């Protein structure tokens, strides 16, 4: 007896091509999260940060999207990032720059 | 009635069957729809980037330390009372040359620091 995690058919056959070791690590991680659901918001963030970090070095701390260059990351932060809520802790702000500052200072995610 | 060697687990539409005990089974269907969504999103990310499984021990030790204190060292993941005591540790006491995440090696622990910030995005003053 157990639970079904509603993954797509591709991801399901992809899943079963992983090694038992990778597979028990995965279900060990979901068990940690079931026991500690307060952990979900933040591990979701970090797993997505590290995911984006694999695509490019230049990642946005608020939206977690990879960019080609530091110039384009700067241009996105300058005109295209309007998140007023820190994705890890959900603290709300008056400014996206303040949100950027908070994520760096409190959470260690800096550009 | 059981059928252990059945191969329809491979093509089930409900998806990945994670076997679980009675306590956490009920505790799973006690989660909000939003929490269940996050669990799926993480599992999907882990499926598409399986090297994050090898970095997971670090991630959950980071989070555990961050709960004890805001001031944590990226190389050893140990909490400190203040920022002043944290950078006393980094300046004088932290000697690891290996990145706790990717296992790449360096000349100085300061090069190890810059690396963990530049390519893993975990940064400290
Ligand atoms: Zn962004
Ligand atoms: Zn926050
Ligand atoms: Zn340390
Ligand atoms: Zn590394």
């Amino acid at each position: 007896k157990g639970i079904f995690i509603h993954v797509t058919l591709e991801e399901l056959k992809r899943y079963h091509q992983l090694t038992p070791e990778q597979k028990r690590l995965i279900r060990a991680i979901v068990k940690t999260l079931i026991h500690n659901p307060q952990l979900l918001d933040e591990s979701s963030y970090l797993y997505r940060l590290l995911a984006s970090k694999a695509i490019s070095q230049f990642v946005c701390p608020l939206c977690l999207m990879p960019f080609s260059s530091s110039v384009s990351l700067k241009q996105h932060i300058r005109y295209t990032e309007h998140t007023k809520v820190c994705p890890v802790c959900k603290k709300e702000f008056t400014s996206t720059d303040s949100a950027l500052d908070h994520v760096c200072k409190k959470h260690n995610i800096c550009v």
